[PDB]
């Protein structure tokens, strides 16, 4: 049994994969936030701009089994097209994504992508990985395909990531009030320290889901 | 000798390598356009928004070799980083760009990409070779890197551009006086089919050279 808050079909808007066509599969509920307003202040992630609670967005709802999700994603892909790709966000998808879910997205021809905060464990047979490190949050995901750490946190050992063993690492400006000032920030970041590319909410300047 | 119109150092704005710090070569001249403003009305390619008349930008001037030409390159970078990397423009580089260019980047340890009309044969040692045909120019580059279609254009085969042998297949909203609208089209066109990813032009939001 799976708890989606929404599942729509759009273009990746962020990452080293933004402008990819994809269906966005948002499972409800963080392990590092409640997602309500008055836990934010003393959460371990406190920069979320996502609404995770519940199961009443677009598409959203209590799926009984992997093949009754997988239906609804497949669903939303246009008919006789390839290339079939899904988005496992949320919330935190590792909470729920398994490997019964995984086999069936790939039988229905899907790559899977996922984008978790990194302090659960993820499933090696995911297509890509991206860790998205949380500064206050334990860190137990050393290696995947992107690593996409949004700035600035407190905290933060940012050259310290590059360590690890990812192919892409990326800089994500916190969106919020200070959105203009962070993104001024992850540039001067990329330039001074070439090994990290900008990755840009690029959904938020073209106003699509 | 080379004529090159400017040489800064930045994040790439657009295509699959957006967000990744480069330096820019925009060699002067081009094969579809004269540049003038007169003769645009009746060129082959009349949608550029770029300067490239002349060696009076930024670090531009005339090089008599190669080493020269790659002492400024290489001098834009930040010191004691590597991941160095160029981004061969224009104007029409393959009007300019030759082996030795080549292999004296290579040996300044730089990775080289190229921006090309493909009008023109390119020189197979490249590293990213980033096609973006014109509607009405002979295309004889039909493999590469990266095919980033600029839409919409009268004359425009679309679909018989995803037969060509590249990995990927990007369409990049005219920009102008029209720009939302075509961003419309573009995302609209990846929707409908989803072998194509979306080009976005980010360096015009984000403001940066
Ligand atoms: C909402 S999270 C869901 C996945 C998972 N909970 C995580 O943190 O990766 C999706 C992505 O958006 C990023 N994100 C969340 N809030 C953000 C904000 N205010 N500004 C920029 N990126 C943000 C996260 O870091 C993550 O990469
Ligand atoms: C200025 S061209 C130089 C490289 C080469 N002359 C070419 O046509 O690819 C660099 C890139 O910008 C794109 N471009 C030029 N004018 C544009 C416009 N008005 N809107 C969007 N993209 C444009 C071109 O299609 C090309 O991909
Ligand atoms: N276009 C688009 N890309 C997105 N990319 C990632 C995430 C996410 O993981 O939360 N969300 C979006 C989104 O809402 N829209
Ligand atoms: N940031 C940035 N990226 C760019 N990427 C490509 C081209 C080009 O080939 O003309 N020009 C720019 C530019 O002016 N700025
Ligand atoms: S870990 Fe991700 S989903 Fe959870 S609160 Fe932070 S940004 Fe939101
Ligand atoms: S071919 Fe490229 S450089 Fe030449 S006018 Fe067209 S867009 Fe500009």
């Amino acid at each position: 049994t799976y708890a989606v808050k929404e599942i729509f079909y759009t273009l990746q808007g962020e990452g080293a994969n933004a402008g990819r066509p994809a269906v966005f599969c948002r499972f409800a509920g963080c392990n590092l936030w409640s997602g309500r307003e008055e836990d934010r202040a003393q959460a371990v992630c406190r920069f979320c701009d996502t609404d995770f609670v519940g199961t009443d967005g677009e598409n959203g709802g209590k799926f009984k089994d992997a093949d009754a999700l997988v239906a609804t994603i497949a669903g939303l892909w246009p008919a006789g097209e390839a290339h079939r790709f899904v988005v496992c966000t949320g919330g935190e998808p590792m909470l729920q994504l398994d490997q019964p879910l995984v086999d069936a997205l790939h039988a229905a021809g899907f790559g899977i992508a996922i984008e978790t905060n990194g302090s659960l464990p993820v499933l090696e047979s995911i297509d890509w990985i991206c860790v998205s490190p949380k500064a206050d949050a334990p860190l137990v995901v050393t290696k995947g395909n992107e690593l996409k750490v949004v700035i600035p946190q407190d905290n933060q050992r940012l050259a310290d990531y590059a360590k690890l063993d990812f192919e892409y690492f990326l800089v994500q400006p916190m969106d919020g009030p200070s959105r203009d000032l962070n993104t001024k920030l992850a540039i001067d970041w990329c330039k001074r320290h070439p090994q990290w590319r900008l990755s840009m909410q690029t959904h938020k300047y073209l106003n699509i889901p």
